[PDB]
């Protein structure tokens, strides 16, 4: 599993304001990391918006998944245990914008 | 809720190899972010620094073990009933950010 892939996966159960539901998530970590840990770091996709703050729009880039990437909510998940399913990849431009947002808070 | 604080909190329920239990976690995101979102990003503490694991030892921290810088998670600290324990020295926080940052390389 590569950085930049969108996977459909259940994030439940959750507490409080935590992002809920089965939804697309974007893989942040690279293949080697994902292979060794079996615990990729992902950010969730939620619902035609413009990029603003931690929310990066997926509109107009040629992919099937719609909405925005919530770069403020990274989570380490056991994709295999949760039964995630690979959907597609995002263009490197989107991935780099996401990495840029995460860089402001995880470094 | 500041970057560098260790809080004791229930992480459950989680799946598979994800960390579980009620354990110490280290807050990675800054106070303003934590206030606005109510959803700090934390890395868990589990029982020498090696790879993504940063040792808490030798620097006056009461919490023992290693910080798993490879396992960030966004949690609602308040909803889970987290309790603030202590704050790590900046040297430790800088080592943690150093390792954590590499997930973005």
């Amino acid at each position: 599993m590569e950085r930049g892939e969108i996977w459909l996966v259940s994030l439940d159960p959750t507490a409080g304001h935590e992002q809920q539901g089965t939804r697309p998530v974007l893989i942040v970590t690279p293949a080697a990391f994902n292979r060794v840990t079996r615990l990729p770091v992902v950010v969730p996709v939620t619902s035609f918006a413009r990029t603003a703050g931690f929310a990066v729009s997926l509109d107009g880039v040629g992919i099937r998944t719609t909405g925005v990437v919530r770069c403020d909510q990274p989570r380490t998940i056991d994709m295999k245990a949760r039964g995630g399913k690979r959907l597609e990849r995002v263009p490197e431009t989107i991935m780099n914008e996401v990495l840029g947002r995460l860089s402001t808070i995880l470094t």
